[PDB]
């Protein structure tokens, strides 16, 4: 009763924003077209620590150069035990990664 409800159908990418296209019901029960521009989306990057290193080390190294490279005041980052089971040979089955969210 207090939220904008839409039936999304298609999308587009523009100026690092995602816009969703859909339909909205009106007061007369009729549906008209509408669009939703989505800001604040972020990329999930997982940094794989070197043998003997820890995600806190990666936090201490690259996050400052990331703030430099993209000119961001703060960058949210956190570790996690992600599982890998794909064709890249050097990556182990499970490891503690540094999850870094860099906005688009």
């Amino acid at each position: 009763t207090d939220t904008f409800q839409m039936f999304w159908l298609d999308y587009c990418e523009v100026n690092n924003t995602l816009i969703l296209f859909g339909k909205v019901k009106l007061k007369d029960d009729n549906c008209v077209s509408a669009m939703v521009q989505i800001n604040g989306l972020c990329r999930e990057l997982f940094f794989l620590p070197r043998e003997g290193k820890t995600p806190t080390d990666i936090h201490e190294e690259i996050i400052p150069l990331l703030m430099d490279k993209y000119g961001l005041d703060n960058i949210r980052a956190k570790p996690q035990k992600m599982k890998y089971s794909f064709e890249l040979p050097d990556i182990p089955s499970e490891s503690d990664y540094l999850k870094v969210l860099l906005p688009y």
